[PDB]
């Protein structure tokens, strides 16, 4: 009735009654590169490998991405259990990093507060850091710092606020401490980059992205949006097919999000560069406000970083990290995703399993008819068949209690139309054309199925064949039962450029 | 918005930008059936010709019921512009009626105020009715009527006040002076008047009714369901498929209104009957009572007796009658009735064309979005295939800014079904079976067209065929236009089953 | 719940539980201007005497106020009983009047279809019009009129187009005919008009209305704001408290709405001089409109002109006379209006209280609550101390059932303001101020009261009286019992500029 | 509008314009009782002070009450700038715990993954705990716990499970390694665990409360109304004024929430006793729905039990825990709680001070009109006088856009049952009685107000100090300037009644 109504009436005893809607993104290290180690990934919930292209080298990522399939297919011989799962490249992008401390790449030397650090980028001490002296990539830092200007290093942890310009060296005090270590990471916020959007190196890790069949780019610290453009010029023609998601790490970005959203396929919420960035009593805003108009705009959203990060050391996770992302799937993110807990972690399954857990859960919170409406009020009067298709389909599946709304797609664009608007009822998107298989986890309620019968003369019973695909899915996956309802949308006729047929067909 | 706004925007200077969604009803008399005359008329807006059982034998009926046939089937030859037509019977029922006045000649005497009139039931004054014994023949009108009971004689015009109660006679004081003829009818407002609601001379005219397929039965003065059922078994399974709507013209037929109501296809507020027989000033509000119990009842309902009374003698009508007929089409009619001014007036047509005007203008006042939102979740929510694709259909109508929602059944059940979301598109409702077209001018909203071709041995090509045909005929008549988007409505086979396949195309 | 659930809920057996909140202003002539016709008419719920001074002198005129003023303080003696009764001024405005046709004040020679009319302004037939020869008033119809412009006669039965244009004369055909008639007026639709809104004879009416102390003008054929101007600068500084209510009757008037309404206290529709201006199948949109916006800005409005002119000579109206005038109650007219059937009439009681009745009943019908929430909504933020009690004290009135909301003022000014709303419960003024008392009638929903107490020493002793009074008028009147509630209106402090607080207190 | 369109045009950069709503809970121990320390907090948005009597004498934390009292009325000197402070006592209950580590020393023992535990009930172990044998108090634990049970000690840190029950004892293996200190509690998730929840302890406790004039009471492990029953006729007639806010900490207390709710002032949701004896992805549901039958019950609700739980030794929190308070606030919250960040903890004030941040800054994310209109039609409707001025005094703040809503009772009632409403606008309660100002601050957007004046002997007189009073405090404190217009609730007189006056004050 009442948004609140709906509160009061939730149920903590009652059972989960929804299949997961949201997508699960994990970062695919050290700890979950073995082919066994991901098959129970994906069967535990993973649908999309990333690859932080910030660390390694490009035949690394590439073992990698042959695992990840060597895994996925592993499932492949019974087409309805088989669940597709994709691969995403995640850029460097225009990053800092610090050097190797003694000579090596497991040190940390541990700075102590009020003490004094010199940045050198002397090209020289690119492997000796030590307690004083930093190196440093960005070669212009002494050009874009202030002699007040704030610099955290690693995350964040360790902060220092420079008192000693320079044209070669920089020296500086030293709030907070901790330890330095090797290869680590620095943000200067509330300071500008002169660090190009797309490096050399971006260009090539994309390219190489097109080479191997990845399914989407996460793009990192888009700033505005020629820097979408450049992304897509140079995937090229060869990858005018793989999705581009944003992702805003830094303030400017949040205030050129409008057209940032624009030019990209989606946005990934990158929360923890977020809350270096800007303070932290607001990145929660920033992610609401993203998060909405990402669902005005029906272009997903991912909500990412600092989720569980006490699943890399614990196998079981703050009750706040638990309801950190069980926020980010009420406020309507389509995705969610784990950094260290599940490349680095000394418990990946026990990560990817609890948040299957807690995000199967929020869904009992989300009241899906509000949504709906709203999203059907927001939305402008469209000439395109499909669009209205898809909102009649919605309706329809809830004056039904629709165990599901079959789609028919080789695009994905109709499956994605009807996500749009929130159906509570599981969109399953039936598809011939695997990348849309993988694409489709992407956007929040689909769940894409992978058809690999021959094409019919007639396409009547080939629509039949597709649709009892479906079905058989759904009765197996649990998704619903003989003589319950469905909605069913296909094309009349073959080459149809739409998706424009509803049945409210029974289960058979 | 809110319905406030929707008025202080209203602009007369605008031109019609809607189609006539309110069926018109036409009274057939001596000024109306020869066969040019009706081809004028349905020319001009009529949607069904009422014929009046109250008075002319079987042969007059049958005879006028030709011509009707006649006039609408000249139009046949081309599909996109024949107008079906329905006929209705409309019965005697249990009515008072006076006897002859004497002699011969300009049968009328003058009932002068304050002077005197026995009524006798004695049959010597059958045929010998005069200023001071008046016979009419209801037999108990003695023991049904009391001291100080009015008598309404000739359709209101006359009132009589009971001065005195005899064993088998009746003093009466005249109140409202007028003039008398033969056989005209009386009205005991408030009196238990026991006729039966089916008569033998009913039974003979609904036995009538159905040897001719006609296709509604207006019948009078209902009281109860039992009424209703009595008039249903005698239409037996000859006639099953006749709409029989109960005429309220009474008070206990608004008492019981409800039951009345379940127990018919559809009501008509008789506001003159019923505005002799209750307070005149209340009548308004039972109207608006009984339309609004049939909006939600998804009834259709005529709203009659009194429409443009002035054009029985004059071609244009006093603007308040414009205002009343304009307020009971906001009010939700679904047809207007139209009486003396199309069966024994002189400008027949100037009457139908006027109302064809004041519906069509009335339309603007009507705030359809309200309708549709409130009728969505008022009438029953959450069960069956064919309920959850119609209102799947009403909402992409509204999404896409549709141009029509062309439907295929052949009962008519399923454009009634969409009908009942009053969407803000008009319904081209296409059937191969002449009754349902004429049948469904009832509901508002519904364009009947005919669709006289064979049936294409393949399910699809056949709806394709159908489709089609309504596209040419929208596109004629005006309703949208190529590039324009219209839903369409249709069987998942002619398996039965029901209607589950809506389709958005756009306009060839 | 719904509008539609509302209407469906209606029980014409119920009795009226409401006390008649519209109000009634009836048109003096020699029918009533009797002071014992007036008593009764009070007594019957007349509010407002319309004086018209389209015709007669000012002696007569001013008689006629003096038998009003009579009958009104009859009743004076029991100031609870009392109730006031404003005054009227109807201006005459730029009137077009025909001559006498014989020489005689009570001719009518009958003009007949197709037949020949010159129009003659030669100021020499001036009484000598014939069947052929017609004068008029307006000197310059030979330039505003063209061949074929079309002038209507009397309110406009008798009708004809003109054949022969001149300089003095004209000459014309006669679509339509009837009576002619002498001292009739003529219309030219659809034809200019260079008489002034402010003739020399309506300055000196309007200066006699200040000498009268009346307490409203109707001006009549307002076209737009300097007309409005006009009336107020001759009303002057003697007359800045007259009300000046603007008449629409013309499309001008009509198209300059809005502006017309910014001048003007408020508006009357004269609904007879629309519908021969204007389509008739246009008028009740018209209406509507015209209604609404004086709603939005909660200015009074007036519907007026062919109410029950069935009431001139039959004692009970056509039912449809009777719809017409329920459903401008509906449209949230302010009052209504009667100008032959009271003023000509052969029934002139029988009149005033029909409309009491109906209007009554009309209010069954009106969703009270649905009014308030949409003329909150569509409210504006103000920082009025007033408007912000008022709108508080309306949401109390619905929380409680409040058998009313007690106001006290001297302006008027927070009467109006609370009525703007529509409460349900009736908004008893409190005034000592005789003006204000008669003013508030126009003011759907205000039932002054006028205390003649004098005022007290301590000012919070002098309210508690004040209250009081109201109470017993209350309990009187029929409002309400013991132990009921009611929201009270009043100052906190004297000479406040404001009426600011509400008292939500139990009747004593 | 709608709530997606809301988030939609969230603006970080945008500073805060409302004030603090939501009240600070600060837990008090050793980091935080020198007066110094306590003043400081109070400066920084301290409202209440907890005693957690789970540890201390009564001659422990009376001398912390004194200090409070201390640094509360430091600031007394100045009405406008004193901020009232509530004094909470939170129980020990029906609490399992240790027994003590052997030797002295830094009393901490090593358990270790895998290895085992005999849980023992021997009161001769009761000071010789070790790695081996484990004493505890509770002495049914063999019967109500089983085998495969968890045992978590020391606040969740550490997990065991029962390998072998004995008669008198327990065999466990560890699970979640630790450290493990005396006298630590433990949690028996699942076990019908017998204690009463009004121990010998908790009576003194509690009577202690009442001599030291308390103001709330936190009652713990409440599981069904009969517990709250019982902590009330405890503190007897004495203390009858005390709030009792349940504390609910296990599976029995959501189950029973609701008629614990019935029968207490308020509810605390522990999210971290919480979190152990539930699934803790169930946790974020079970609080939404208990914030939410809190609301919808009038009922102040605090979130708790760890909300900044880094800054027990950080001086800034992980964005997660803040998005985590942000959340909480949205989600209903009238109070959030502060447990180790500032009574043990090493920035007590960083705590409290971001605490007042986070929560100031989550107030733009609340969206307020949604609020009012439904708590107006979800709340008890049409009743009694006291609902219908509150009621309208919050549709007259919303309307003239109010900057403060002063309300006059001395209980509190009349304040919350505005606040009961949601109005966008705070509430400033003013009180001559200490306790409602210090109880006031449960209630979200109450900002207590305590008018240390004598009365002056007439009512309105008295009225206007107390206003003109609020008004200083107001305009000092920011809420309004010279010129706004706030909303005042009042008494009728000082004849009890109840509070019947609204009024719409310009601001002086």
């Amino acid at each position: 009735d009442t948004f609140l109504e709906h509160m009061c009436r939730l149920d903590i005893d009652s059972p989960p009654i929804t299949a997961r809607n949201t997508g699960i993104i994990c970062t695919i290290g050290p700890a979950s590169r073995s082919v066994e180690t991901l098959k129970e990934m994906i069967k535990s919930g993973m649908n999309v490998a990333r690859l932080n292209f910030s660390h390694g080298t490009h035949e690394y990522h590439a073992e990698t991405i042959k695992n990840v399939r060597t895994a996925t297919e592993s499932f492949a011989s019974d087409p309805i259990l088989y669940r597709p799962v994709a691969v995403a490249l995640d850029t460097k992008g225009p990053e800092i990093r610090t050097g190797l401390i003694k000579g090596s790449g497991t040190a940390e030397v541990e700075l102590k507060k009020g003490a004094t650090l010199k940045i050198t980028l002397d090209n020289a001490y690119m492997e000796k850091c030590d307690e004083n002296i930093l190196w440093l990539d960005y070669k212009n830092i002494c050009k874009v710092v202030e002699v007040g200007s704030k610099i955290y290093v690693d995350d964040g942890l360790i902060s220092l606020q420079v008192k000693q310009k320079g044209a070669d060296f920089l020296v500086t005090e030293v709030e907070n401490g901790g330890s330095l270590g090797s290869k680590k990471g620095v943000n200067l916020p509330g300071a500008a980059v002169d660090l190009p959007a797309v490096s050399e190196k971006d260009i090539q890790d994309l390219k190489f992205g097109v080479e191997q069949d990845v399914d989407m780019v996460f793009a990192s610290f888009i700033r505005k949006a020629s820097d979408v453009h450049e992304v897509r010029k140079v995937l090229g023609e060869k990858g005018k097919n793989i999705k581009i998601i944003s992702k805003i790490e830094n303030h400017e970005g949040v205030r050129r999000f409008d057209e940032i959203l624009e030019a990209s396929d989606g946005i990934m919420v990158a929360r923890g560069d977020l809350g270096i960035e800007i303070p932290a009593e607001k990145v929660f805003l920033a992610q609401k406000m993203m998060i909405g108009r990402c669902n005005r705009a029906g272009k997903p959203v991912i909500s990412a970083t600092q989720m569980l990060e006490s699943m890399i050391k614990k196998p079981r996770p703050t009750r706040a990290e638990g309801s950190d992302v069980a926020n980010a799937v009420l406020d309507g993110a389509d995705c969610i995703m784990l950094s260290g807990e599940t490349a680095k972690g000394d418990y990946p399954l026990e990560a990817v399993r609890m948040q299957h857990l807690i995000a199967r859960e929020a869904e009992a919170a989300i009241y899906h008819l509000q949504l709906f409406e709203e999203l059907r009020r927001l939305a402008p009067i469209t000439s395109d068949p499909t669009e209205a298709t898809a909102v009649g389909a919605v309706e329809a599946s809830f004056k039904c209690c629709s165990g599901a709304i079959i789609v028919l797609t080789k695009s994905g664009r109709s499956a994605h139309q009807v996500a749009r608007y929130r159906p509570r009822a599981p969109i399953i998107a039936v598809t011939r054309n695997p990348q849309t298989a993988r694409q489709a986890h992407l956007y929040r309620g689909i769940f894409p199925v992978l058809c690999k019968d021959p094409v019919q003369e007639a396409w009547a019973e080939d629509v039949d064949l597709r649709v009892n695909f479906a079905m058989n899915v759904g009765k197996a996956r649990g998704f619903f039962k003989k003589g319950d309802v469905v909605i069913v949308l296909t094309g009349w006729r073959p080459g149809s450029g739409f998706t424009n047929t509803m049945r409210v067909v029974p289960v058979p």
